[PDB]
């Protein structure tokens, strides 16, 4: 039934823009919205990836690997799977192996590759595809992982696990000003249910 | 070590603003950011996302998710219920009122999350993840009036618990739908626990 009908640009910085949406709803009237879409998606599947990293080890409980940083648009710290825009002409599945490492020194195995799915789209357009990724912590190469971060990037990782996820997270947030990302609350919440 | 030195307006419609974030690196270099805001918040989080699980006696337990048009994707999605918190309405009235308006189920709180982040590389957006249990085999529950405001259109799609990847891959792969990324986190966490 529904569908766009026009994209006007309201304003456009480097990495983000506004837009005014115009689109017909299903009794067949014109309506508005406005729009938020990131200037950087080519021709990628997504804007980004995240990264849900399994640490394995031998006699070791798993662990998920997370980053923790300062995140600007929140004016704090959050903690979050490790994260990235995708590189023009990159797979969703490289990119997320290079910036595990970058964020993590970690080199992981891939799993599974989600399809696109959507991060808040009641406001924006913005993708990413979700990679599983295992990381065989007996390993030479992840033993004393270090992250290779970019120029202004600053990360720390904290690795928790997996069968205590949910806890670990609510005992952070109450010893610190910190926010957890919605996906990795997401993710512990289905790991306390199932 | 990080913090907001100033925020810079640079376009603010009746929904949404764009913001130009100053900041100080951990190194002492100042930087500068591109951020979203919501034009809406005062509350502890711009909204609620319900997480509701509906329980009928010999059936397997149920995700009941919506699917709806998204102007700023383009196309349909397929979504916890969620919607903006009231003001002066607590997280889980919230939960439970956008619960009974999206798809006509009553609902008990099982837990609440504290404030999670959407996108937070790209806006300050945040929610409470409510957890509720849906009594199916109770009598208001049986032929469930989803209450729906001005301009909102909503499907229901409820899924089993025990299968929700599989089966939104499946809708993915053939309703040409976008999943969202805590559905989809949520599920994957279903597979991957034990
Ligand atoms: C339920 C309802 C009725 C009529 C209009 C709206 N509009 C919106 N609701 C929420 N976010 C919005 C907008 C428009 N832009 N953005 C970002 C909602
Ligand atoms: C790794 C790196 C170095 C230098 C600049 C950036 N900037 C950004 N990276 C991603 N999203 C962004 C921005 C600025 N605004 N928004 C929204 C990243
Ligand atoms: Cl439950
Ligand atoms: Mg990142
Ligand atoms: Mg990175
Ligand atoms: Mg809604
Ligand atoms: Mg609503």
């Amino acid at each position: 039934k529904q569908y766009i009908i026009s994209e006007e640009l309201i304003s456009e910085g480097k990495w983000v823009k506004l837009e005014k949406t115009t689109y017909m709803d299903p009794t067949g009237k014109t309506r508005t919205w406005e729009s938020v879409k990131r200037t950087t998606r080519k021709e990628q599947t997504a804007d980004g990836v995240a990264v849900i990293p399994v640490l394995q080890r031998t006699l070791h409980y798993e662990c998920i690997v997370l980053v923790k940083q300062f995140r600007p648009p929140m004016g704090g710290y959050c903690i979050e799977f490790p994260a990235g825009l995708i590189d023009d002409g990159e797979t969703p599945e490289a990119a997320a192996l290079r910036e595990l490492e970058e964020e993590t020194g970690y080199k992981g195995d891939i799993a599974e590759c989600s399809p696109a799915v959507c991060m808040d789209p009641g406001l924006s357009n913005c993708t990413i595809h979700i990679v599983t990724v295992t990381i065989n912590g007996d390993d030479a190469e992840n033993a004393r992982p270090k992250p290779k971060p970019g120029d202004g990037e600053f990360v720390e990782v904290i690795s928790l696990p997996k069968n205590d996820l949910l806890q670990r997270l609510d005992a952070l947030v109450a010893e610190e000003h910190l926010t957890v990302d919605a996906r990795v609350y997401s993710y512990a919440l289905a790991l306390k249910h199932a």
